[PDB]
C-alpha cells in the first residue's frame, strides 16, 4: 500500500478551467499530497478530483484500485489518483 | 493492494531490440501476467522486466512501491511495474 497524507495546509482545492476542442466547457478541481514513496521523505503530488467529488480532509488515505486502467500500449497505467481512509 | 497473478502459460519472457537515437544498442524483455481491477475478470498487462532480471515464476504477486515516481506535470505516474511474492 502507498501511503498518502493530506496535511493540514492541503486541506483545499483550486480550480481551473477552460473550453474543449468543439465548444464545451469544463472544469478541474486540483488537490495537493505528500506520497511515501521510500525516500527520505513523503513527496508532492497533484490530485485531480472526480466530478461533483469535494477535497479530501487532512489525514492519511491509501489508493482505491479505481486509480488504474490498462493504457493503449497494453502497460498498466494510472489513470487518476483515488483515495480512501486508511 | 492490486492482485497480479503469472499464469502458468505466462512463464516466459519475449525479447524487442533495436538502436537508440545517438547509436547504442538496447534489449528489453517483455512479460504478460493478470491484474485484478475488479472488473468481473482479471485483464491482461504487459511487464517490461529490469536489467539481468528473470522472468517471474506462476503464482500470485503485489506492486513494490518503486513501481511508482512523480511525472513531468507533478501527478503520479506508473514507471515500470516492479512486483513482489504475496
Amino acid at each position: 500500500m502507498i501511503k498518502v497524507e493530506i496535511k493540514p495546509s492541503q486541506a483545499q482545492f483550486t480550480t481551473r478551467s477552460g473550453v474543449s476542442r468543439q465548444g464545451k466547457p469544463y472544469s478541474l478541481n486540483e488537490q495537493l499530497c505528500y506520497a511515501d514513496l521510500g525516500n527520505e521523505y513523503p513527496v508532492l503530488v497533484k490530485l485531480t478530483l472526480d466530478e461533483g467529488q469535494p477535497a479530501y480532509a487532512p489525514g492519511l488515505y491509501t489508493v482505491h484500485l479505481s486509480s488504474f486502467k490498462v493504457g493503449q500500449f497494453g502497460s498498466l497505467m494510472i489513470d487518476r489518483l483515488r483515495l480512501v481512509p486508511a
